[PDB]
């Protein structure tokens, strides 16, 4: 008898319903990244993998507008790259700012004191970006090697102005670690073009693949920054030197890459490039403007006050007064099967937020979303 | 639409149907994947809150517990891929100054090795030659010396192909008041494993070697012995996404819930639930024979075709990764490619210290069966036939 028996829940058939995500994430996934998720497997180091693994960083190449030859998919879902971004760039003793307007900032500080960094913030309230004097600001008082901004804030709503700000860093002898995790492929960005040094997203916003993989790049600057390092990175499987030698990123050593992940990655590569960068970007600005004159109609108002920095991928929508927020994304989820979220950090109890994302971005998707939020109001208990 | 000109084409090769060529992998890993397995691949999304996704999770904690063999409420999924998952078990379990004693009979020590130098731990390594395995005696005489907190042993040693004996080295460390850590990545699932019952107090797998589950999650468990040395932290963890004493709120593994981000990789969890409701139907029992009876018949042909193992002592010989000595006069590397460009079979060279001095080949789940043997055993007499000889 063995001590532990056969999981009776498991004898049950696997089955996941179908429903429209229209929330911050995971989103809904393209049909050719559904049709690569049944694709059998194939070695690591074969040949036709190696193909995968050069193709996927070509379109990473062109997504994020950028030549750097270090540029590869990392392991881990949601803005966790940031450990792989932060692990190789920072030292114990190093000074690091972050522009913590949301959860984001809070969280690369939170991992940057865990590693023994000198970590200095520039804290502003939910709903806010920031200038170029506040970083210039930051810059001078601080002094570090390294700021961290966050492109895409998924947490309030917030889209960042990217120009200067990297040009901004390197007067000050510091480099820029940009987040675009909710931005990427939804909102303009070109790395090299404006400054950036060092660059992560997720494959599961406007990407539209599964969650888990996560795509980043490090230019020469921030190559030399970790080979100026006293002590090695402490994780040895997100040190840049073993992953640049695993993605052939130097002119190759084994390892266990995800291969279905890279499949769907690069499926999802191929459809941004068919489309092109501009049609994607314009797409999302399109379908945002239908949504937000659909809120508007509705009397729903936005948690961000100035419209130029609301993030065209993931809208924060005030909690509309007199109503519990549970009741409203249940009422859609049940009548509707349409999944929308409630706030995150900051803005936990206080938003409703609303994701178009890739191929979750159309006037139609707008138009379902808005009918069954137009039905919660007139029907959900208000006071 | 933004304030510059795109200067990066698109890139033509995307452009082109993704496909790739049917192989029949029997390498190290991945293997080749159960149709059930297959289909889950192309399921939908759903969201990572919704009561569907926590029942899975619940469900992959149960299948978990069962072929680990545990009743630890401490047992999750975290994210990465191949021997990755011993970084989230040393980042928790070791501080700056601990003394930790590592197997290092292979690369994976080695690796261990590694990764607990650069947290700051005191590392003390009980070096064996590639291909033999530690007694009970050897790791009372490691114990006694070093003082660990903690030992490092690897159950399914994949660079040297040896499957490690686990009866009473749980029992032996507790003696020393040290906790035991076993990789079991390349054996769980094909070699007997008794968590609780053998004393192992912490122990990682991962999903693409016997149990063929996309994309390349890892599965471990701690028990309370474990938990008390986390807690007990003078200092937080380098990484706060692999830091277990928010993980296990995450995963609601203590009553007391908070749903810190963390993370959930979807496809990855259907693939894993329909691989544990694979083993669970036919129990692990039948899934230990199943290798046991491919493994001894590959055994035979290789015998019988005049091929040497690399470990001397049959019993040390891992199931599921049998290491070959490369034959005399041959070129490793044109056996290797004789058998996959006419027989479309993938089988392995060495790693680590068994680099260029082996072949590799892997009997994982689906994989181990009679047919597959004798395919590869063709595959293997005509390479020997063909490539050229010294
Ligand atoms: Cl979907
Ligand atoms: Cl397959
Ligand atoms: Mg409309």
């Amino acid at each position: 008898q063995l001590l532990v028996p056969p999981p009776e829940a498991l004898s049950k058939p696997l089955s996941v319903p179908t429903r429209l995500l229209l929330g911050p994430g995971p989103s809904n996934l393209a049909p050719r990244v559904l049709a690569a998720g049944s694709l059998r497997m194939i070695g690591h180091m074969q040949k036709e993998m190696l193909q995968i693994m050069e193709e996927i960083k070509q379109g990473i190449q062109y997504v994020f507008q950028t030549r750097n030859p270090l540029t590869l998919v990392v392991s881990g879902s949601g803005h966790c790259a940031m450990e792989t971004a932060l692990f190789n760039l920072l030292e114990p003793g190093d000074s690091f700012l972050t522009g913590t307007n949301g959860i984001w900032g809070m969280r690369a500080a939170e991992i940057a004191d865990r590693i023994g960094a000198r970590v200095h913030q520039m804290i502003k309230k939910p709903g806010e970006h920031y200038t170029l004097q506040e970083v210039e600001e930051g810059l001078a008082q601080h002094k570090p090697v390294l700021l961290f901004l966050v492109h895409g804030e998924s947490s309030t709503g917030v889209v960042q102005p990217l120009d200067g700000f990297g040009e901004l860093c390197h007067r000050y002898q510091c480099l820029l670690l940009v987040d675009s995790v909710a931005s990427l492929g939804g909102v303009p960005i070109y790395m090299d073009q404006q400054g950036i040094d060092i660059m992560y997203s997720s494959s599961q916003k406007v990407l539209n693949a599964p969650p888990g993989i996560s795509l980043i790049s490090f230019n020469d600057k921030a190559k030399y920054k970790v080979y100026s390092r006293k002590t090695k990175p402490v994780s040895f499987y997100t040190d840049i030197t073993y992953l640049a030698k695993l993605w052939g990123c130097e002119g190759v050593i084994h390892h266990t890459t995800p291969v279905t992940s890279l499949y769907c990655l690069r499926e999802s590569l191929a459809l941004i490039a068919e489309q092109g960068l501009e049609n994607c970007w314009r797409r999302h600005r399109e379908a945002t403007a239908h949504l937000h004159k659909h809120l508007q109609e509705m009397g729903l108002k936005f948690f961000v006050k100035d419209p130029e920095i609301r993030l065209p991928t993931i809208t924060t929508v005030t909690v509309p007064a007199g109503y519990n927020w549970r009741d409203i994304v249940s009422y859609v989820l049940d009548h509707f099967s349409i999944e929308i979220s409630g706030g995150l950090g900051p803005t936990e109890e206080r938003v409703l937020r609303i994701g178009l994302l890739g191929y979750n971005a159309t006037t139609e998707n707008v138009d379902r979303v808005a009918e069954a939020l137009r039905e919660a109001l007139q029907h959900c208990p208000k006071n």
